[PDB]
């Protein structure tokens, strides 16, 4: 039932040539297949119909840096650096989107510290998915524009750290009933469809965005370095927040915030190979704009 064994981890480090380091004695040492499936479930609708991004001429003419990090461009935006823990609810579709929306209130929306509620999104957007069963990030972005989402102050995340439970009921009131519920809406949502240069230009001007990529079992052993899939079973798709790009010992990467708490990866982060649509990470990004 184990996803990881010592033999599997040895084979992984043989096939990856040392580009990244796989470990057996980490956070996922004993995770099973049924538990690993709790961490995917981000779904994509091949049609969509969301509009593509539109850059201005001044933005297109802007020369982009060799490395970039969102937290370095917006050092007064604390939510950019906060790593979430989705727990054992198939919720990355909501947690990543809510995390990006919170960052953009600071980078684009003129609000320095507004944390948006992933619990509200996953429990009250019934058209987005099946709550803790899974969901579409694209539908979550539409819901933000159409209906709006409560803040974490009003509806904090209810699931705890592990080593889980049902979709919470949708509530029109805050968990603390003395606190009134305020909904926050977007004005627009749009897609990044042309890969690496779209990603870089959107990050540079507007900050983090959501991308989905393919999850294989060798990812659960990732400790450090620049990840790329070399072996193991396909498990599905997961949604992550992209925050930057750079190079590590010659190898280009995207810097990505996972939702598996800070005891996985590089303090919660994943560095994934950049340049050749690794594990489909460059195929499609989601972003949007807060009302002002």
């Amino acid at each position: 039932a184990p996803v990881l064994t010592k033999t599997f981890v040895d084979r992984i480090n043989q096939l990856n040539g040392g580009m990244w380091k796989a470990v057996y004695n980490g956070k996922m040492q004993n995770i099973t297949f049924a538990e690993a499936k709790r961490l995917t479930g981000a779904w994509i609708q091949k049609t969509s119909s969301l509009p593509p991004v539109r850059f201005t001429e001044e933005q297109l003419r802007t020369e982009l840096p060799e490395s970039f990090d969102s937290a370095e461009k917006w050092p007064n935006c604390p939510t950019i650096r906060e790593i979430a823990d989705q727990s054992a609810c198939r919720a990355s579709w909501a947690v990543s989107t809510a995390s990006v929306i919170s960052d953009r209130y600071c980078t684009v929306g003129g609000v320095q510290q507004l944390r948006i509620s992933a619990a509200h999104l996953l429990s009250c957007c019934k058209q987005c998915g099946g709550g803790c069963k899974g969901g579409f990030p694209g539908f979550a972005w539409r819901y933000y524009v159409e209906y709006g989402i409560a803040s974490s102050y009003c509806q904090p995340y209810p699931f705890p750290h592990c080593e889980n439970f049902d979709t919470p009921k949708c509530q029109a009131t805050c968990t603390d009933k003395s606190i009134p519920l305020v909904k926050y809406r977007g004005s627009a949502t749009y897609l990044l469809l042309h890969g690496e240069e779209d990603y870089k230009r959107e990050l540079y001007f507007n900050g983090p965005f959501v991308a989905v990529f393919y999850v294989y079992t060798d990812l659960f052993a990732y400790k450090s370095g620049v990840y790329r899939h070399v072996d193991g079973d396909f498990l599905g798709g997961t949604a992550v927040k992209v925050v930057g790009w750079g190079k590590l010992n010659g190898t280009p990467y995207w810097k990505v915030a996972n939702t598996w708490d800070t005891d996985w990866g590089m303090d919660g982060y994943l560095l994934i190979l950049r340049g050749n649509n690794e594990c489909n990470i460059e195929h499609l990004g989601f972003a949007g704009t807060p009302e002002t």
